[PDB]
């Protein structure tokens, strides 16, 4: 059948909304009242991939945009970029693995953890108006953890 999607919206667990501010660009920040509007909707993808209660394959694209939150290489690092997709083909139920991501739910928090590179998050800065970025950790000083809203 069809893949199955809901449209969101995800904050860190400091409630650091997140908003595109530059080409292929995704920062966090502390928003509230009007200037909410800015922040990105996600359509999140049920995928194909490997699954358990609490462990939920994913993928994250940018609401009716052919733009798909991927792990990749960098100059050799596990790294999140958006990346554009022909969007004749997407989004579909056997995502390729770059664009997996483990939706895990430990403790009313929710953690993204890349399906290419065990072990490395969707992270924040505590810092304001910093990237989003893929972090080799659900340790330390950086934040691993986000809510989840529910969009019309
Ligand atoms: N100043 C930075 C240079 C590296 C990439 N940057 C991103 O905002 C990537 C966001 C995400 F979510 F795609 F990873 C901006």
């Amino acid at each position: 059948a069809p893949v199955r999607s809901l449209n969101c919206t995800l904050r860190d667990s400091q409630q650091k909304s997140l908003v595109m501010s530059g080409p292929y660009e995704l920062k966090a920040l502390h928003l509230q009242g009007q200037d909410m509007e800015q922040q990105v909707v996600f359509s999140m993808s049920f995928v194909q991939g490997e699954e358990s209660n609490d462990k939920i394959p994913v993928a994250l694209g940018l609401k009716e945009k052919n733009l798909y939150l991927s792990c990749v290489l960098k100059d050799d690092k596990p790294t999140l970029q958006l990346e554009s997709v022909d969007p004749k083909n997407y989004p579909k139920k056997k995502m390729e693995k770059r664009f997996v991501f483990n939706k895990i739910e430990i403790n009313n928090k929710l953690e993204f953890e890349s399906a290419q590179f065990p072990n490395w998050y969707i992270s924040t800065s505590q810092a304001e108006n910093m990237p989003v970025f893929l972090g080799g950790t659900k340790g330390g000083q950086d934040i691993t953890d986000f809510t989840m809203q529910f969009v019309s």
